[PDB]
C-alpha cells in the first residue's frame, strides 16, 4: 500500500463526503494491509523452501519411506514410530 492506493480504497468504501473512517473503509483498509503482510509470509516460505531444498528433502524421504514399506515393512513401521511421523 502506497499513499495513492490507500486513498483509492477510501474513495471507494466511503458513504458520504468526509468518510475517512466508516466501518467499511476500515475493514477495506485492514484487508489491503493484512493482504500485503500475508503475501509476504507466503512468498518467504515459497522461496525459503525452494532456496534451501525443503521440498527436495521431503520428496527424498517420501521415496525412501515408500521403498522401506515395500522392502521391509516391519522396520518401516518401527521407524516412523521412533520419528513420530
Amino acid at each position: 500500500l502506497d499513499s495513492a492506493k490507500k486513498a483509492e480504497i477510501v474513495a471507494k468504501f466511503a458513504k458520504k463526503p468526509g468518510d475517512t473512517g466508516s466501518t467499511e473503509v476500515q475493514v477495506a483498509l485492514l484487508t489491503a494491509r493484512i493482504a500485503e503482510l500475508t503475501e509476504h509470509l507466503k512468498i518467504y516460505k515459497k522461496d525459503f523452501s525452494s532456496r534451501l531444498g525443503l521440498l527436495k528433502l521431503v520428496g527424498q524421504r517420501k521415496r525412501l519411506l515408500s521403498y522401506l514399506k515395500r522392502k521391509d515393512y516391519n522396520s518401516y513401521s518401527k521407524l516412523i514410530t521412533e520419528l513420530n511421523l
